[PDB]
């Protein structure tokens, strides 16, 4: 008999994810079906999104050889029925206060920082780069969380050293680039570019660096279709482009500039978006989402 979610203490709420205490050394990591676009959590959930992204994360944890926070199988009896397939039993870690970002391509705040200064997070780059330019080698572009409604703040390596220690900063940098490089090559082989990604790490009782959070999901990473990769223009979001096009199109009645909360999505846009998530998962994992556990 699976426990009720109400049996666990709620310890943290993020935009799309929830964290619960299971016991002194374990947490329940829960992905929801909520989707964010243009820095708004939208009214309309994407069916099965939490399950698909959990399946994705589990695949990539298994692909990477590095220590990670998983503490049980996806059907672990400590997982409540209501979140089965979109929740994981994980080891509680002392989390390091660094958003560990790898960028293989130049976009978003990385591109903006470069266009303003010629550098990103302390990396002085060649002249002549632009939107969706390939970055080789990939860059470690760490960030720190800001206030509730604010974007993360890009910082340089010295800032990371001041947060976690010199040797630990080195370790974060090296592991971030190593696992990004592996996952990105794997995805591209299957026709998907992982343009960038954001990791969080924690430390266990033995002082070991442990990969936590979710890894290489379309929420933590920019997914692009490789078949349409065209440097110099903004790449479509593999998963979210239908959502973005509808919100900013003539049928939504919404003005992006207004900063007013956007309206709910058409059901058919939500279902199409679910299909994109499944396609990305199945292409990258080589597995069938129909085999992934659920309620
Ligand atoms: N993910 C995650 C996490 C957060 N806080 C503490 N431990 C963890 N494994």
């Amino acid at each position: 008999m699976r426990p009720s979610l109400s049996d666990y203490q709620h310890v943290a709420s993020g935009k799309v994810r929830e964290l619960y205490r299971v016991d002194d050394e374990h947490l329940l990591f829960v992905a929801t079906d909520r989707i964010s676009a243009f820095d708004f959590v939208l009214d309309t959930p994407i069916p099965d999104k939490g399950r698909i992204l959990t399946a994705m994360s589990v695949f990539f944890f298994g692909l990477l050889t590095v220590p990670n926070h998983l503490a049980g199988p996806p059907d672990d009896p400590r997982i409540p029925e209501e979140v089965l397939g979109r929740a994981l039993l994980v080891r509680r870690l002392d989390m390091l206060p660094v958003e560990c970002v790898a960028r293989g391509y130049l976009t978003g705040s990385g591109l903006l920082d470069y266009q303003r200064t010629g550098a990103v997070c302390g990396h002085v780059l060649p002249q002549g780069l632009g939107e969706a330019s390939r970055l080789d080698p990939p860059l470690f572009t760490p960030a720190t969380k800001a206030d509730i409604g604010e974007h993360d703040m890009n910082v340089d390596f010295a800032a990371v050293v001041g947060l976690v220690g010199a040797v630990r900063a080195n370790q974060l940098r090296d592991e971030t680039i190593k696992i990004y490089t592996r996952a990105a090559a794997h995805a591209l082989h299957k026709g998907i570019i992982l343009a960038d990604t954001k990791f969080e790490f924690g430390v266990d009782i033995e002082g070991n660096l442990v990969l936590a959070d979710e890894v290489f999901t379309p929420d933590s990473s920019r997914y692009w279709d490789a078949a349409h990769y065209q440097p110099g223009v903004v790449q479509d979001s593999f998963d979210k482009q239908f959502v973005r096009n509808w919100l900013t199109g003539p049928e939504s009645g919404w003005d992006r500039a207004s900063d007013t909360p956007p309206p709910p999505l058409p059901d058919e846009v939500a279902v199409a978006t679910r299909e994109r998530y499944i396609e990305a998962y199945e292409r990258i994992s080589g597995l069938s989402f129909s085999d992934w556990i659920g309620p």
